[PDB]
């Protein structure tokens, strides 16, 4: 399958590879993509597991570049499944015959920059190599799974799985005893459906994560046939937001109002459910004492929920701001822990100290288990690039180059590096926003900048690196005027023994990210040296 030479290529073909795919092509440019999986649809091709559903409602979390695909989707709840999003994902493919320009089961092994003809040379795990004169890394931000480190994991003699890497038939768990490892938001999603099957469900908890009822319901299909007569419209107002989505922005200060105000503005929040929770109060993620106010009220509804009080208070989180770990929407989790057969392990509390052929043991006692799950998360945002000898300029490796943490112009290119894109990931707004947005903004941005070079007959586009290191300064400033870095989560590498624990994205919001990309576009690239 892949070309000898082409325009630009592409890794990965989740929704930001695709897009890409489809745009390239729009533009007249060759291109061609390498994916490892199968089929499309990236993480929604490899996170199977029972639960699996998105938290973005399913008609913010969807494409807008196509009118068409606008009209005749038909999504059916307020969040969707990973089934039904892996088959909007295939209608796509199928619409734009994205499928002919894509090379499945192929790993990018290597990457190196030739100065003297300014193009990367692309080599795979089959021995093809590829040379481009662009390379868009549309490789994800949660694509590499994590495995926790605890040792014995090759000694348990059971089954072992973990929910980045499902398997693709139906695991069946009926009469086991289950361990689940993890509690982000995969851990609470798999959870309640193991729980269905299993003998003995064990939940292997370390630090306990803020999570708020989803309150999933069936789309009306008269709603969505009126969202259809203004969809482009409506997706505009979300672009136009920090957050990438219809979220209402609390004017008010947490700390501003009385208790009984804060309590019924909350109370509202937590039965319409959802995550827009997150931006009732202008400061909840800029102030500890505004933030405390509202997490009280959150552990509060915790401790409501679970009838044995002892266990409720293992469920409460602790130690971190709301909403500095990625707020998670739960359906029926904490009401699991109601159910006799459903145990919570906290192991903050009895450290894990190793995995054994039975099951685990902790400093107070073995588990025995016939399966382990590992909902342990994954190596995020560097994880994927890190996989593959990136060499720019004097040989330089991007692993080394981003070694104290990832080092960007926009999140979108590194200097030493020209030619070279990142979509979506370190030094962008990224998964602080609806990623659809995010990934459709940069989608263009890059490919706009690609049709622009070969309109003028340029050859290499490099970010100088005195705007990189003051993009990075700025990064890390308007971080700091936040709670985000006072957290150990995976926006800060904290996922990954040894990793530079450094806050990762862009948080000053999609909206004014995208303003600041536009007037860099409309300068000529400003920032970019272009020969
Ligand atoms: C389970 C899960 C649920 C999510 N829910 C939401 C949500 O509700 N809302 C939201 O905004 N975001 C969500 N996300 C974030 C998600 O990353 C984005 O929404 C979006 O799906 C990412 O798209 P992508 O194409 O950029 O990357 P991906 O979907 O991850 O696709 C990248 C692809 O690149 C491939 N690849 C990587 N390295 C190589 C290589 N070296 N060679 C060849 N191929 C390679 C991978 O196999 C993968 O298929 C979720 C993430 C996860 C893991
Ligand atoms: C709904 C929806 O859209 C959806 C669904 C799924 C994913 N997503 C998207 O992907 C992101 C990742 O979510 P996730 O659940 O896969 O991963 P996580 O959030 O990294 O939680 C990892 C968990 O494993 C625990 N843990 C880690 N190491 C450990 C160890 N050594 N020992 C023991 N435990 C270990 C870790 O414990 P702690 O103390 O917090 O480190 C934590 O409990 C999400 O944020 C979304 O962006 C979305």
């Amino acid at each position: 399958q892949p070309p000898e030479e082409v325009d630009v290529l592409v890794v990965g073909a989740g929704f930001s590879g695709l897009y890409a795919l489809y745009r390239l092509r729009e533009l007249g440019r060759s291109v061609h993509v390498i994916e490892t999986a199968g089929d499309v649809g990236g993480v929604w091709y490899w996170n199977r597991y029972p639960g699996a559903r998105c938290d973005i409602e399913s008609i913010e979390y969807c494409y807008s570049f196509s009118e068409e695909v606008l009209q005749e989707w038909n999504w059916t709840e307020r969040y969707a499944s990973q089934p039904e999003i892996l088959r909007y994902i295939n209608f796509v493919a199928d619409k734009f015959d994205l499928r002919s320009g894509i090379t499945f089961h192929t790993t990018v092994t290597a990457a190196a920059f030739d100065e003297a003809t300014n193009t990367w040379t692309v080599d795979t795990n089959h021995g093809d190599r590829i040379r481009a004169r662009y390379l868009i890394m549309a490789s994800g931000q949660l694509s590499v799974p994590q495995l926790p480190n605890f040792p014995g994991l090759k000694d348990f003699a059971g089954n072992l799985y973990h929910t980045g890497n499902w398997p693709h038939e139906p695991v069946d768990f009926s009469g086991q005893r289950v361990g689940v490892i993890g509690t982000g938001s995969s851990g609470i999603q798999v959870s309640p459906q193991i729980a269905k099957q299993a003998a003995e469900l064990f939940v292997f908890q370390r630090t306990p994560h803020f999570a708020v009822p989803a309150r999933n319901a069936p789309l009306d299909p008269e709603f969505l046939a009126d969202l259809k007569k203004r969809y482009a419209e409506f997706r505009e107002e979300s672009r136009n937001t920090p957050g990438g989505t219809h979220r209402y922005q609390g004017p008010k200060s947490a700390l501003e109002v009385s208790d009984e105000e804060l309590v019924e503005t909350l109370e509202r929040y937590w039965q319409e459910g959802g995550p827009d929770i997150l931006a009732a109060y202008r400061d909840i993620l800029r102030d500890r004492d505004a933030n405390e106010r509202v997490a009280e009220f959150i552990r509060n509804k915790i401790r409501n929920t679970v009838r044995d009080p002892e266990v409720a208070e293992r469920l409460v989180p602790k130690g971190y701001p709301f909403g500095t770990k990625r707020l998670i929407l739960e359906i029926d989790y904490y009401e699991m822990f109601n159910r006799d057969n459903v145990h919570l392990v906290d192991t903050l509390s009895a450290p894990i100290e190793t995995i054994t052929p039975r099951g685990v043991r902790t400093s107070e006692r073995e588990y025995e288990l016939d399966s382990l799950v590992l909902a342990t998360g994954f190596d995020a945002l560097t994880g994927a690039l890190f996989k593959i000898d990136i060499r720019g300029v004097g040989n330089v490796a991007l692993k080394e180059k981003w070694a104290a943490g990832p080092r960007t112009y926009l999140g979108l290119s590194t200097a030493g590096f020209p030619n070279l894109f990142f979509i979506a990931g370190p030094g962008s707004p990224s998964a602080l926003s609806n990623m659809l947005v995010s990934i459709e903004q940069h989608v263009e941005w890059v490919t706009d900048h690609i049709a622009y070079m070969f309109k003028n007959g340029l050859t290499r586009s490099e970010a100088v690196l005195e705007k990189e290191d003051e993009w990075v300064e700025h990064v890390n400033e308007i971080a700091d005027e936040t709670l985000y870095p006072m957290t150990a989560s995976w926006y800060t590498g904290a996922n990954v023994p040894g990793k530079p624990r450094v806050f990762m994205l862009y948080v000053g919001g999609f909206h004014r990210y995208r303003q600041i990309c536009d007037e860099v576009a409309a300068k000529g690239y400003e920032g970019f040296v272009l020969t």
